[PDB]
């Protein structure tokens, strides 16, 4: 596909997958990256992803400090493409 | 003494127990909060807990903006004596 998708993908597996292994929220299994859950809570697009990846929330850390613009704009993407696609294999 | 263990175990439920329920680790089972583990890796004291949690590690977040100072003294000395004593 597109080079930021790619990109978003591999910046998810070194920096989110560790709690959000193929959409799962491990830490708090109410808030997965599932699409029915990102509308639950507001979080379906890719401002509101950048948001909490830059400030974090709660349990999940801040990235705004260790990711580049670049990076977290392309996970953001990743996580609302592969949510759209029900995070299938 | 006995009111900061007290206060430690409150921060520690609403802060800390998402990830280290029962002095486990959710999110890496190699680095739990049982005293084996915090000896293994030099986390067996105050000092060295304030430090992680004012300045998170890896995937744990950081709490030094969110918590007082007397909050992770507190919560520091809650897991401490937790470990000693076994969860
Ligand atoms: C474990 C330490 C996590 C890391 C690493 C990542 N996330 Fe996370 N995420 C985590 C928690 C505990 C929560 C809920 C926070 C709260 O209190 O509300 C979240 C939430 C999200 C969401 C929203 C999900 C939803 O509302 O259903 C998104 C979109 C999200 N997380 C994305 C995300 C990204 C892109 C990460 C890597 C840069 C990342 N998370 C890491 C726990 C953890
Ligand atoms: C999930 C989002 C967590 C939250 C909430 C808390 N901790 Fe954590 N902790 C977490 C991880 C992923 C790790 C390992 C980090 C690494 O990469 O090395 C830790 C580690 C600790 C440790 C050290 C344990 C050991 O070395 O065996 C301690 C003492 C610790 N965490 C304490 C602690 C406190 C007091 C918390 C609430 C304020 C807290 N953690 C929350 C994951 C998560």
């Amino acid at each position: 596909g597109s080079a930021d998708l790619a990109h978003g993908g591999q910046v998810f597996s070194a920096n989110c997958a560790a709690c959000h292994l193929g959409g799962r929220n491990v830490v708090n299994p109410a808030k997965t990256l599932q699409k029915a859950d990102l509308d639950q809570y507001g979080m379906a697009s890719i401002e509101a992803i950048t948001t909490q990846v830059t400030n974090g929330k709660g349990a999940m850390p801040a990235f705004g400090s260790k990711l580049s613009a670049d990076d977290i704009a392309d996970v953001a993407s990743y996580v609302l493409d592969q949510s759209e696609k029900g995070w299938q294999g």
